């Protein structure tokens, strides 16, 4: 604790330090180029040894928010670059730092990233690894200020492992694009994750994590006593509250504690723990968050001993509520994994809105005695869509799959536009493909955790343009009703068909030159501007006008002429019936 920097060198390691500061000072100076960065970076690691060599050496001792600190106002172009950032470098370090978080720039105005050419990439990562890494890891920390440095730097390394493996290959993209997709949507669902789970902490208050939590861990901790459960809740609810917060160096250090607690009581815990307590503490907690569920006790009694037959419900209710009901929700959730954690929320609150009104009236004992049949329909309600959209899976492809959520989808909010029904039912069909791969223990935790991500998206985007009211209610809702509003939604029966567009059913020859995907989503814009012309159209006269559709593509593929002539023949047939 004497020199805080050289116990962070030390701890981490070099490669990992520069990472991470590289990663710290992006976040911070968004808009300065890749060669400033690794001048700072450069000059912040001499000085860290430094203090390794000599814990006693000149500002050694200094705090690291006031080296950081430092260090970003020693920025030449601070000001002119970054206006009113620069008047934070006139507060004292306690504001100082305060004053920095409230300037990291959420959605900076930065273009695109493009993704180059395989054998352009290959080349410059032979030619200079370091740098072709580490500037890509600079144009991503710059865009997710707010992403958790270490998990960022987690990634990292599996870029590394993929350019490393693909780019021997005999096919370089044939590997390398999979992996690369892959890794491109497995980081924009944790960036969205953590996001959506900080905006979710402040709008419906702490109560409401820590339910969420509570149901978790004891899925994850079946063996675990309520009252390690109970510690664990709250001390993970102040990881989350601080790491929402912004500050990277408090971050790490909860999280660093956190998994230093847990693995000094695997005992008391988990037996899965075994492999991440040994991982360097930079990876400790990123592990311990991702286990997989430990088994779950032999023979645990049923529920109704103690919440629905035994006396004293109502009693030992009414003397600490959230506490009884947090038992229940424990006891509950340890006792299936294979449910999704919203569902467990809802049978904590059905169960609680029964003891509110049972235990205020003549009969209690009489009142709750079958408040266990309530679950039932609550339970088999996604159990029966994940059946019911899987059988219909099995019966499709996942491109005629997403054919099928678009025409419905298209039916039920047609007010929503023609990109984001495509886009949400490509995504709504890659959770399909995605989860009911996996046997019936775990797929309702699987659809529970790629749907929040894409219902949440499809709100993103209607947040700024809204258009339809449906769609609004529904996020609007809380976070256990969110998914089942989604599901309520029907025809909208009170909706003029729209207008005929002719230019929007041509097509030329552009389709049978473009790429598999190009085509399908272009196929599928048509497919809803066809339903929104025709919404009362049935299944069969659908699937006429699609089949015709693939004949019309496939034989026209002379070039141009037979779109024009063809295309006049099909719109025309499909007019007279439709
Ligand atoms: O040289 C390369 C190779 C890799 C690559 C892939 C896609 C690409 O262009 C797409 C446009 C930006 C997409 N980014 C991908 C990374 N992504 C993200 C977010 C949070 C965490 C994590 Cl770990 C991640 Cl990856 C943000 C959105 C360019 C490149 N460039
Ligand atoms: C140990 C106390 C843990 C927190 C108390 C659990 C209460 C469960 C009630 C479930 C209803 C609220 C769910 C929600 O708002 O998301
Ligand atoms: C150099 C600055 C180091 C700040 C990041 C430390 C990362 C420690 C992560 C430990 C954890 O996630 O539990
Ligand atoms: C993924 C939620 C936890 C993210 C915060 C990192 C804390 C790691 C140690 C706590 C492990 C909790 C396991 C769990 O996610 O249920
Ligand atoms: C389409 C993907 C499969 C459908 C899954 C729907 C059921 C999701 C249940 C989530 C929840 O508990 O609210
Ligand atoms: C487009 C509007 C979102 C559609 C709802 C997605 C919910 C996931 C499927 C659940 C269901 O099939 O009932
Ligand atoms: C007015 C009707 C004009 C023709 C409408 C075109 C509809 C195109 C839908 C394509 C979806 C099926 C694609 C396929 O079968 O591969």
């Amino acid at each position: 604790h004497k020199s805080e920097v050289a116990h962070r060198f030390k701890d981490l390691g070099e490669e990992n330090f520069k990472a991470l500061v590289l990663i710290a000072f992006a976040q911070y100076l968004q808009q300065c180029p890749f060669e400033d960065h690794v001048k700072l970076v450069n000059e912040v690691t001499e000085f860290a040894k430094t203090c390794v060599a000599d814990e006693s050496a000149e500002n050694c001792d200094k705090s690291l928010h006031t080296l950081f600190g430092d260090k970003l106002c020693t920025v030449a172009t601070l000001r002119e670059t970054y206006g009113e950032m620069a008047d934070c470098c006139a507060k004292q370090e306690p504001e100082r730092n305060e004053c920095f978080l409230q300037h990291k720039d959420d959605n900076p105005n930065l273009p695109r990233l493009v993704r180059p050419e395989v054998d352009v990439m290959c080349t410059a990562f032979h030619d200079n690894e370091e740098t072709f890494l580490k500037k890509y890891l600079y144009e991503i920390a710059r865009r997710h200020p707010y992403f958790y440095a270490p998990e960022l730097l987690f990634f990292a390394k599996r870029y590394k492992a993929a350019f490393t493996e693909c780019c021997q290959a005999a096919d370089k993209a044939a590997c390398l694009l999979p992996k690369l997709d892959e890794l491109r949507d497995e980081g924009k669902a944790s960036s969205a994750k953590q996001r959506l789970k900080c905006a979710s902490l402040q709008k419906f208050g702490e109560r409401a994590f820590k339910a969420w939590a509570v149901a978790r861990l004891s899925q994850r901790f079946p063996k675990a006593e309520f009252a390690e459960v109970s510690k664990l809740v709250t001390d993970l609810t102040k990881v989350h509250t601080e790491c929402c917060h912004g500050d990277l160096l408090e971050c790490a250090d909860d999280r660093a504690d956190l998994a230093k607690y847990i693995c000094e009581n695997q005992d008391s815990i988990s037996s899965k723990l075994k492999e991440c307590c040994e991982k360097p503490l930079l990876e400790k907690s990123h592990c311990i968050a991702e286990v997989e569920n430990d088994e779950m006790p032999a023979d645990l009694p049923s529920l109704a001993a103690d919440f629905v037959e035994s006396k004293d419900v109502c009693k030992n209710y009414a003397e600490a509520k959230d506490v009884f009901l947090g038992m229940f929700l424990y006891e509950y959730a340890r006792r299936h994994p294979d449910y999704s954690v919203v569902l467990l929320l809802r049978l904590a609150k059905t169960y609680e809105t029964t003891l509110e009104k049972c235990c205020a009236a003549a009969d209690p004992h009489e009142c709750y005695a079958k408040v266990f049949d309530e679950f039932k329909p609550l339970v088999e309600e996604p159990q029966n869509l994940i059946k019911q959209n899987c059988e219909l899976f099995e019966q499709l492809g996942e491109y005629k799959f997403q054919n099928a959520l678009l025409v419905r989808y298209t039916k039920k909010v047609p007010q929503v536009s023609t990109p984001t029904l495509v886009e949400v039912s490509r995504n709504l069909g890659k959770v399909g493909s995605k989860c009911c791969k996996h046997p019936e223990a775990k797929r309702m935790p699987c659809a529970e955790d790629y749907l929040s991500v894409v219902l949440n998206q499809l709100c993103v985007l209607h947040e700024k343009t809204p258009v339809s009211d449906r769609v609004t209610k529904c996020c609007t809702e809380s976070l256990v009703n969110r998914r089942p509003c989604f599901s309520a939604l029907e025809v909208d029966e009170t909706y003029v068909p729209k207008e005929f567009n002719a230019e929007t059913f041509t097509f030329h020859a552009d389709i049978c030159t473009l790429s598999e995907k190009e085509r399908q989503i272009k196929k599928q814009t048509a497919l809803v501007e066809l339903v929104k012309h025709k919404p009362k159209a049935t299944k069969e006269q659908l699937k006429a006008v699609m089949d015709d559709f693939a004949a019309f593509v496939e034989k026209c593929c002379d070039k141009e002429t037979c779109f024009a002539e063809e295309g006049k023949k099909l719109v025309a047939a499909s007019q007279a019936a439709l």
